Protein backbone atom coordinates (compact mmCIF):
# COMPACT_ATOMS: atom_id res chain seq x y z
CA UNK A 1 0.00 0.00 0.00
CA UNK A 2 0.77 3.81 0.74
CA UNK A 3 1.73 5.66 3.92
CA UNK A 4 3.85 8.43 5.22
CA UNK A 5 3.68 11.74 7.38
CA UNK A 6 1.35 14.27 5.58
CA UNK A 7 -0.97 15.80 8.44
CA UNK A 8 -1.42 19.11 7.49
CA UNK A 9 -5.12 18.12 6.21
CA UNK A 10 -6.82 21.69 7.23
CA UNK A 11 -8.81 23.48 4.68
CA UNK A 12 -9.07 27.03 6.87
CA UNK A 13 -6.45 28.03 9.26
CA UNK A 14 -7.87 30.57 11.79
CA UNK A 15 -4.97 31.27 14.50
CA UNK A 16 -5.02 34.38 16.83
CA UNK A 17 -3.45 37.09 15.44
CA UNK A 18 -0.06 37.56 14.06
CA UNK A 19 1.23 39.66 16.82
CA UNK A 20 -0.98 40.11 19.81
CA UNK A 21 -0.87 39.64 23.78
CA UNK A 22 -2.19 36.97 25.54
CA UNK A 23 -2.08 39.09 29.35
CA UNK A 24 -3.89 42.21 28.39
CA UNK A 25 -5.51 41.21 24.59
CA UNK A 26 -3.64 43.60 22.69
CA UNK A 27 -2.99 43.59 19.31
CA UNK A 28 0.28 44.89 16.68
CA UNK A 29 1.13 45.66 13.46
CA UNK A 30 4.72 44.71 14.61
CA UNK A 31 5.76 42.30 16.53
CA UNK A 32 9.21 44.42 17.40
CA UNK A 33 6.71 47.03 19.31
CA UNK A 34 4.50 43.65 21.12
CA UNK A 35 7.74 42.55 22.03
CA UNK A 36 8.48 45.14 23.92
CA UNK A 37 5.19 45.73 25.18
CA UNK A 38 4.97 42.14 26.84
CA UNK A 39 7.66 43.54 29.33
CA UNK A 40 4.99 45.75 30.82
CA UNK A 41 3.50 42.39 32.28
CA UNK A 42 7.34 40.82 32.66
CA UNK A 43 10.98 40.87 31.66
CA UNK A 44 11.25 37.39 30.12
CA UNK A 45 11.50 35.37 26.97
CA UNK A 46 10.07 37.53 24.29
CA UNK A 47 8.12 33.89 23.15
CA UNK A 48 5.55 31.69 25.46
CA UNK A 49 3.39 29.08 24.69
CA UNK A 50 -0.05 28.91 25.75
CA UNK A 51 -1.38 25.25 26.08
CA UNK A 52 1.85 24.13 28.06
CA UNK A 53 2.80 27.52 29.24
CA UNK A 54 6.06 27.18 28.87
CA UNK A 55 8.92 30.11 27.22
CA UNK A 56 11.70 29.93 24.37
CA UNK A 57 14.39 32.06 23.83
CA UNK A 58 14.95 31.02 20.07
CA UNK A 59 11.94 30.93 17.77
CA UNK A 60 12.30 27.84 15.91
CA UNK A 61 12.35 26.25 19.18
CA UNK A 62 8.43 27.54 19.60
CA UNK A 63 8.01 27.08 15.97
CA UNK A 64 8.73 23.40 16.47
CA UNK A 65 7.26 22.69 19.60
CA UNK A 66 4.04 24.04 18.58
CA UNK A 67 3.81 20.60 17.22
CA UNK A 68 3.21 18.68 20.62
CA UNK A 69 0.11 20.94 20.02
CA UNK A 70 -2.81 20.41 17.18
CA UNK A 71 -3.00 22.75 15.36
CA UNK A 72 -6.14 23.19 12.90
CA UNK A 73 -8.50 26.09 12.47
CA UNK A 74 -12.28 26.28 14.11
CA UNK A 75 -14.99 25.06 11.68
CA UNK A 76 -18.51 26.07 11.84
CA UNK A 77 -21.45 24.81 10.02
ZN1 LIG B 1 -0.13 42.53 27.20
ZN1 LIG C 1 3.25 24.31 24.34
Amino acid sequence: GSSGSSGRSEWQQRERRRYKCDECGKSFSHSSDLSKHRRTHTGEKPYKCDECGKAFIQRSHLIGHHRVHTGSGPSSG
